[PDB]
DNA sequence: CCTTCCGTAAGT
DNA sequence: CCTTCCGTAAGT
DNA sequence: ACTTACGGAAGG
DNA sequence: ACTTACGGAAGG
């Protein structure tokens, strides 16, 4: 009703005379105490906030500052959210104190000083952020002097983030008509400098090269219907792991000279230009890709070519060296750094030859501990793989009940205390005070694990899953159980995308309520790991936690391009959409790492190859395999086995075309003699296909009753046949059975990994480009990103479960790197 | 932690000794207040319920009773519900005191007496107002029964709700006869609170027995012929064999006996009523007869016909009582008999299975000797009048007020309510208007006050929320007229309110629009509840589901949705409705089949004279009597010659020719029109449809010949210049068929035997909705025969031109249906 | 004008 | 054993 | 996979 | 409508 001031007025500024207290409706209000509003926009039923201010405006109206809460039920945990629980947001508003309803008590429940030894009104613990579904520590940032009257966080975090994102001009050099000329200027962070290299999108110039773009030619033969009857479901043109619709790379720029202009006397900061000389990729040249197999992805080449872009299109900063000016080799300057490049050559666009830089492209002159990890559910120890290969974790417990796959991480990690038990019989030990097992194996306590990752089964979460117990006895919430007793500093959880989907996000909403409780910090995204350096496409929820004392750390950005309908990255859960805090949507700093990057050194073997052992007729012919096999000479190549197909289904793979696309919908429709007087019988067509009509020869498209609408008629059901029955069988409700049989292309990619490569599952594009055989475990390792000296145990099938199982050492590593990120500073 | 009881221990039972008050860590704990209890297997974070009991086990253990709250989210309003209001549930259960999380505070918030007029720290609390049913989803007020001392101690509402619905809901004997060896029988049993007597009649399944007339089923039909593709090249799209509007598939009503003998079996001393057995006396519906339907055409759907058939039934099996009565030994009429009261039939003759003959039945199934005020109803947007028409035949309302923005529905509600003030201005306005104290409007229209509106109906435009709305991407539902006429409830607050619209109203915007507009009711003190009805179960043969919104005063009782009275197919009686992964129903309990036959378009059409494409004469004279009973009951027992409102709109050239070629077998469309060259009016010449692309989904014909007439049939974009004119079969339906079930039904013929779709606004054989054909003649249908698809009498009239007479009828509330809906109002009326 | 033309998605 | 067979629905 | 269904905008 | 993809059970 009637507002009243209590006591004497705060530092008062030119339009607006801060108080400290206030009195209305015969209440007491104080600044850090809470209120509530009734909304009238939204469809949420009511607000609270915090009182941070109690100035009042000129116009004569009584203002206050509220920096607001969200309720767990506003967040991505939603229902499932402690009603008792709210968090703090960057949003916050002035109003009046008219739409005060009341005055709520809001406490600091603070992580207890033995907080990582635990786990046997309203209240907030951590900071949420909507835009990334981020739950973080809150800032220790704290009112000094002339801000205790204004002390708003989510004005300061506003403030920052909107200074830090905005560009700057710092050093300016001379003013020439109107143009002021620049040496440094900033933004987002990130210094640039003269001389410095610049990552641009691929509109952003083009090159005097004229590259070449023809006529494709249309379907040069028409195709016979009665020798190939299954073509017409071929209709769709689309490409399974094409990278046709791949983005180029990012742009790489040389700047020389950086101008803008003036407004209103001041420079124009917001309308900066950049002029470059353009570096050339080894696919810009006139060698275009053909050329540029074997090249490193970070080797240019030097032009002095000329062009202007804007400021605002920098996507980032890039280190580009003379390669004769290193101090160090190329691969230790390579391998030292992110977004590093060296250039050795130029290339002149007229000559189309390639000379000797000139000297104004020269440079100036022309022990962090590893934390105790436990991996459950380590498989063959492609994640902790990873981890090792950012150098921030000695894994020094295993858990893993198959025996291949628990061998074939002992043979990789030598020392590393491997437990095949259940997880939870061994975490049921560890409870009972039990210091070893029954095979004197030491048992972790309180205190030894510093960082717990892990993968459980993704069995009842994949999307291929046909026959899809409860929430309290799967085996994630026992992965959680171990986070709660140890209470490590870092929690890792890996799973297929769809695990963000299961049930309606009912999974990923319970699990992150359960981090939520135990006082972590902690969110979740879906990564591609094509786009981080396997030719593969392998979407994979993640889900980070970082315990209060420490940093949560963020997901790591894109270093390969990728085909845009891999990358859909995206999660809606409750109509509210979130996503990582990946910036690189269109393009990034590397190619796109291709099948012939993948698989092309690899001798040509025979379908059921069981040599385990052969050698190598070659050298590496990528970088990719450059960066597997090592600059160590290593003349054996292991695992390189591929499934000793039956004459049925080797007949079919050596009918499949080599051209990329092709699959069991090629295939003719002849009888083959096979081994002794065996032939393989050819499909008959006696059923109307009401959905597919009749052929151009006016033959029938349908091979069972149901064709016609009918129910399954059994004893229609034929065998050994060249074209499997079942695919036409149920193809019309099956996307036709699309990649089944299929071949991979040399400029392609890799579908999913999946245990078990077999042509005609659900992923069964896993034919050889050219050869007529079935991928081999190291072609499965080499997609999954595994290093040539890694091992594996078991037979042929025990192998492929343990490569497929097993999360991509790059992925892990570029999730390992970001988390080295957080133990410095 | 430690937990000690407090004073001495009230009414103790032979195991327990209940008490009032317990201390648990230094706390205070009484009977009657609050409690927090952490679950463990549901996805809830916190449960919380109310102490009622707090008795010791002889067992050792210390035990209470829970009455549970529920959460505003766990109900059907969700997110959108005040997380400080709590609801009322039946759920209850006996638990230890170790499981006490915290003492809450829940306070309850009754209307206040100044109800009707409205509408112009400590952490966090609790509020609860009403009950919460989660089967039916109704918010209902709380009872009112209060604790007696004797049951002062485990007073329990929900252990009460229980055992007086299971006590009438188990059956039992009432009056037995005699015992003989081991089977007793009885005289007079009841159950689910229904009095059955020897000499009633009763409903059973259609299951519970057959006639010894042997209804026999031979040859399906054969392989008529093959198709020639050449002549009908779009008959290979009809492979789905799915006939819209089809009765086959239609269950039989309800069989209907005589009960002459009770008698059961006995259990542990006593008799075991829980299996009652029924012999009865087959009673014969019309179609049941050696005549089947084609002679039970004229007959009264609440006709019998009396045998000496015997058959053994459960007791569990019966679905209800029903009245049934010999012809002669009425005190009234038939007309004035059946229109009295429910479940009425009536017999004048008696059926004889083998001699097949009709004979005066015998002195057996003889019978013995062998104010309500109305409500002051306001219609917002009341279209025609259907809703308030039906409210009518129900006696429960007097419509006096209306508002309708458009003209000739205005004026056609003027015409069927002489005592009705009808507003022509916008429903805002004229509320904004009543809001600022005045009277009357420009033209001495008295505006309705506070106080004088009972009762507030209406339905809102649907085209928002309707399927076949492509564009539907305006947000702000808080300015969307449905809350415009929530601020006429909210001014108001009358007695009842009652909101219709598609069925597609509870899942628009992912069933936002109906968690919102029931959580305003909830704001507002309403009960209230909804549900979805079948217009076509209720007397009119018409696919028609339709979302109801009810809503009542807190002291007046939530009325229930009315029980179905007609069987219909299985296919359009799909009511259930899915809100956040929870199934909600209405309170119906008739599932599988009803009291009377379905409704049929012969029904409904077959009195009208036969008329051509284009009809203009509004007023023609019945050429014949009524020829059912749909008929008698819509034209009256008066005689009335004219005919009115039997229009057809004039078609072109070109569609009269293709409704010519439309055959007239059931289920047949466009797809077996031919294509052929037909010369039209004056020297017009239909050309034939050319097929001159691939289609890759299809393939080829039979003949070779293609199936593809544009671009995108081979995958490409859409041709410009291959758009072909002037040709028998529509170029768009082969066009844009392969994503739009092939557009069944465009061009469609209803079937005698079977029912309309959904009626609409305009009638056009090229609609979503095309099947708008005579079943004989070539024609649309005419604005009399879609008044009958919607249930209007003969005798209400209409205004403006074919058009706007066809949009009223189409937009209107079907008089059956809202008849159903306000004699379920009118229950409540009483006590 | 009006005759044609045609992104429901949500259920079931 | 291992070769065939096939209710994702959820997204975009 | 199919079936529902108080339609509206584009095209001459 | 159109593509996804740490598959599992029915069968020979
Ligand atoms: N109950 C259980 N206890 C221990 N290990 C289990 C288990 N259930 C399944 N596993 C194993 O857990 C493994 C997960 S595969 C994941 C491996 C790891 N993420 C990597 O990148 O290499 C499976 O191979 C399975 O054999
Ligand atoms: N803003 C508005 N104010 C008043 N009436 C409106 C309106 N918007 C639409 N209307 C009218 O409301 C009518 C609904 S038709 C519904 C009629 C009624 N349910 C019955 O059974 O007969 C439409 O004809 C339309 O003209
Ligand atoms: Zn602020
Ligand atoms: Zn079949
Ligand atoms: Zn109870
Ligand atoms: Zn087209």
């Amino acid at each position: 009703d009637r507002i009243s001031w209590l006591g004497q007025p705060m530092k008062i500024e030119e339009n607006r005379t801060y108080y400290q207290k206030v009195s209305i409706d015969e209440e007491m209000l104080e600044v850090g105490d809470c209120v509530s509003v009734i909304p009238d926009d939204s469809s949420k039923p009511l607000y609270l906030a915090r009182v941070t201010a109690l100035w009042e405006d000129k116009n004569g109206q009584m203002m206050f500052h509220a920096h607001w809460f969200c309720a767990g039920t506003d967040t991505v945990l939603g229902a499932t959210s402690d009603p008792l629980e709210l968090f703090l947001v960057g949003e916050c508003e002035n109003m009046q104190l008219s739409y005060i309803h009341s005055k709520v008590k809001v406490i600091y429940k603070a992580p207890s000083e033995n907080w990582a030894m635990e786990g046997g009104t309203y209240f907030f613990q951590l900071w949420y952020n909507q835009e990334y579904a981020r739950f973080e520590s809150p800032p220790k940032t704290q009112p000094t002097e002339d801000n205790k009257h204004k002390f708003c966080l989510s004005c300061i975090r506003l403030a920052e983030l909107r200074q830090k994102e905005m560009p700057k001009v710092l050093e300016q050099i001379e003013e020439v008509d109107g143009r002021v000329y620049c040496s440094s200027i900033t933004k987002n962070g990130v210094v640039y400098r003269l001389g410095d290299s610049v990552y641009l999108p691929p509109e952003a110039f083009t090159f005097n090269i004229k590259v070449a773009s023809p006529v494709k030619r249309p379907k040069k033969d028409p195709v016979n219907e009665t020798l190939y009857p299954e073509h017409y479901r071929k209709y769709s043109d689309y490409i399974k792991g094409s990278n046709l619709d791949a983005p180029e790379p990012y742009r790489i720029g040389r700047i020389k000279e950086i101008h803008c202009g003036k407004k209103k006397g001041k420079v124009n900061e917001a309308d900066i230009k950049l002029r470059l000389y353009k570096f050339y990729r080894p696919e810009n040249t006139h060698r275009s890709y053909n050329g540029s197999y074997h090249t490193d992805i970070n080797m240019l080449y030097w032009s002095d070519e000329e062009a202007v872009v804007n400021f605002s299109d920098v996507q980032g900063r890039c280190t580009v060296e003379y390669g004769e000016d290193l101090l160090e080799s190329i691969q230790d300057y390579s391998q030292g750094g992110p977004d590093r490049f060296y250039f050795l050559e130029a290339y002149n666009s007229k000559t189309k030859n390639f000379e000797d830089p000139p000297n104004h492209a020269r440079s100036p002159g022309n022990k962090l501990p590893k934390l105790r990890t436990l991996d459950v559910f380590s498989g063959c120890g492609g994640l902790s793989e990873g981890f090792h290969q950012a150098g921030i974790s000695e894994t020094l417990w295993a858990i893993e009940m198959w025996d291949p796959a628990a061998q074939a991480f002992r043979l990789n990690n030598p020392g590393t205390t491997v437990f095949t038990e259940d997880c939870n019989v061994l975490l049921k030990l560890v409870m009972a005070g039990e210091v070893t097992n029954s095979l004197g194996q030491r048992l972790p306590q309180k205190g030894d694990v510093e960082m717990l990752c892990g993968g459980p089964p993704c069995q009842g979460f994949s999307g291929m899953n046909r026959f899809n117990s409860k929430f309290k006895n799967s085996l994630v919430v026992s992965f959680l159980s171990y986070c709660d007793y140890y209470r490590p500093r870092f929690f890792l959880l890996e799973n297929v995308r769809n695990f963000v989907s299961y049930r309606r996000s009912m999974v990923l909403k319970l699990t992150l309520r359960c981090l939520v409780r135990m006082g972590y910090q902690c969110t979740f995204g879906v990564l591609q790991a094509g786009q981080y350096g396997v030719a593969q496409t392998r979407r994979r929820a993640i889900i980070l936690a970082a315990a209060p004392g420490e940093k949560l750390p963020l997901f790591p950005e894109p270093l390969h391009v990728f085909a845009p309908r891999a990358c859909q990255l995206s999660v809606v859960v409750d109509d509210k959409k979130f996503v990582s805090n990946i910036t690189r949507l269109s393009s990034g700093p590397f190619r796109t790492i291709t099948v012939r990057d993948t698989m092309s050194d690899l001798p040509e073997i025979q379908n059921g190859a069981s040599n385990s052992e052969i050698p190598y007729n070659g050298e590496p012919l990528s970088w990719f395999q450059r960066q597997l096999r090592g600059s160590h000479y290593q003349p054996i190549l292991r695992d390189h086995i591929c499934k000793d197909m039956s004459p049925l289904v080797a007949a079919r793979m050596r009918h499949i075309p080599l051209f990329p696309g092709s699959d069991w919908r090629d295939l003719p429709n002849i009888q083959v003699r096979l081994g002794d007087g065996v032939i393989a019988h050819k499909l008959q067509y006696t059923f109307h296909d009401v959905k597919n009509g009749y052929s151009s020869t006016g033959a029938l498209r349908g091979v069972c009753s149901c064709a016609e609408g009918k129910a399954c008629d059994p004893e229609s059901r034929q065998f050994s046949t060249l074209i499997p029955w079942c695919l036409p069988h149920t193809g019309n409700r099956h996307n036709h059975w699309a990649g089944l049989y299929g071949r991979l292309e040399w400029d392609g990619f890799f579908s999913t990994t999946v245990t078990n490569p077999e042509p005609m599952g659900k992923q069964g594009r896993v034919l050889h480009p050219e050869q007529h055989r079935v991928v081999s475990v190291r072609e499965c390792a080499r997609s999954q990103g595994f290093p040539d000296s890694y091992r594996f145990f078991g037979n042929i099938l025990d192998r492929h479960r343990q490569v497929g199982n097993a999360v991509p050492p790059p992925l892990a590593k570029a999730i390992g790197l970001e988390i080295k990120l957080c133990l410095l500073s």
